[PDB]
């Protein structure tokens, strides 16, 4: 519950909390291991257990899996599924796109229809995710993706948090206009974090949204949103992504919440539509 012996630690992942390859016997048994640090804090501690708390309710095919846990004992580990490939950023940083490693146009549709779909699964449950971006999606053997969320505090994104002493560390860049101004979530804001992180993957990873502007001027686009005299400034459209494709992205960023398309509507697309 989880039998802790039966556990092999094989090589480290990467980094609050180690991450592990590790073999489980059962013979080619491969599962992640999320250990607590040696030194954690009580309040480190909290927050792990209520990760396994969040993660437990979770259980879809393209979102990360709660396989087993050890709580009854030190240290405290929780374990999913080995995704061979890691984190999506990585992952399609490493590829260009096919002409005439690469990947295909098709492909960068199956894994954002994959994206799509987990979301899906979120908004049955009325959860909101709050930082959705190819950094927190893995990817396993066949392109196959899950969604999940490594928090907001490891050295490689750390350009992509907005960060004021004693206030909530914000992703602003990939933030619905009332997120930044108001400070709170919601599944239509997840929605224009899924438009931000479809442009990523049509992007192949090779730029931050809004990355020619400050943190601040992505701030104040917030406050042009608001206002709604047209001066607001949207991602430009990917080499790789069709007119068609990026009118859908448009749809995710409306201003007003409620004409921005449900994840039910763009799977929809990305599965259908987008074929022709
Ligand atoms: C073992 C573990 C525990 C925890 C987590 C993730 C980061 N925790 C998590 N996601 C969530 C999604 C929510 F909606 C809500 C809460 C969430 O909390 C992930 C993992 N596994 C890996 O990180 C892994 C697997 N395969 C590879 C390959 C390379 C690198 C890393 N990995």
């Amino acid at each position: 519950d989880f039998p802790r012996s039966r556990l092999r630690f094989k090589e480290k992942l990467g980094e609050f909390g180690e991450v592990h390859l590790c073999e489980v016997d059962s013979h080619p048994l491969l599962v992640a291991v999320k250990i607590l640090r040696p030194d954690a804090t009580k309040n480190a501690r909290n927050d792990f257990l209520k990760e396994v708390k969040i993660m437990s309710r979770l259980k879809d095919p393209n979102i990360i899996r709660l396989l087993g846990v050890c709580v009854q004992d030190d240290p405290l580990c929780m374990i999913t599924d080995y995704m061979e490939n890691g984190d999506l950023n990585q992952f399609l940083s490493a590829h260009q796109l096919e002409d005439k490693p690469t990947i295909s146009y098709p492909m960068l549709l199956h894994v954002a229809a994959q994206i799509a779909s987990g979301m899906r699964y979120l908004a049955t449950l009325n959860f909101v995710h709050r930082d959705l971006a190819t950094r927190n999606c893995l990817v396993g053997e066949n392109f196959t993706i899950k969604i999940a969320d490594f928090g907001m505090s490891r050295n490689l994104y750390a350009g992509d948090y907005y960060r004021v002493q004693g206030r909530a560390v914000l992703p602003i860049r990939w933030m619905a206009w009332e997120c930044i101004l108001m400070g709170k979530f919601t599944t239509a804001s997840d929605v224009w974090a899924f438009g931000v992180t479809l442009w990523e993957v049509l992007m192949l990873c090779r730029a931050q949204p809004f990355g020619q502007l400050t943190d601040e001027q992505v701030i104040e686009n917030a406050g042009e949103f608001f206002r709604d005299q047209g001066r607001q400034v949207y991602l430009s459209r990917p080499p790789a992504c069709p007119q068609g494709l990026y009118e859908l992205m448009l749809r995710c960023w409306s201003r007003e919440s409620e004409q921005r398309p449900p994840f039910s509507q763009l799977h929809r697309f990305l599965a259908e539509d987008a074929l022709n």
